[PDB]
C-alpha cells in the first residue's frame, strides 16, 4: 500500500504520532519509502530493511517464523498494508537513537521539512 502524503499523515495521527514531530516523520519516511508499506531494500553487509520505515534486519526484527530483535516483531509483519506493529516498532527505534537511526532523515530532512498544511 502506497499513502499520499496527506495518508500518511492521516495514519500516523492515528497511531499517536507527535503532532510537533510530524514534518520529520513525513520527510523521513517519503526519504526512506517512498510511504509505501512494502518496499524493501537490501544492503551491503547482508541486511534487509522493511516497509514504511525501513526497519532492519540485523538489530530490530527477526527473518524467522518466530517473533524477536529489539521489537520483538517479524520482519514480514512490516510488509503490511496496517502499519501498527511497525509504528510501535519505529516508536521503539526513535525513543532509542531519535531521528539518527535513519540515514534518509539525516542527509535530506535537515533543511526544509514538507509541507503538510493541506492535510
Amino acid at each position: 500500500k502506497t499513502f499520499t502524503r496527506c495518508g500518511l499523515v492521516h495514519e500516523l495521527r492515528k497511531h499517536g504520532f507527535e503532532e510537533n514531530l510530524m514534518r520529520n516523520w513525513v520527510c523521513l519516511v517519503e526519504h526512506e519509502s517512498s510511504r509505501d508499506t512494502s518496499k524493501t531494500n537490501t544492503n551491503r553487509n547482508g541486511s534487509k530493511d522493511y516497509g514504511l520505515f525501513q526497519i532492519n534486519d540485523r538489530y530490530w526484527c527477526s527473518k524467522g517464523a518466530s517473533p524477536g530483535k529489539d521489537c520483538n516483531v517479524k520482519c514480514s509483519d512490516l510488509l503490511t498494508d496496517d502499519i501498527t506493529k511497525a509504528a510501535k516498532c519505529a516508536k521503539k527505534i526513535y525513543k532509542r537513537h531519535r531521528f539518527d537511526a535513519w540515514y534518509g532523515w539525516k542527509n535530506h530532512c535537515q533543511g526544509s521539512l514538507p509541507d503538510i498544511s493541506s492535510c
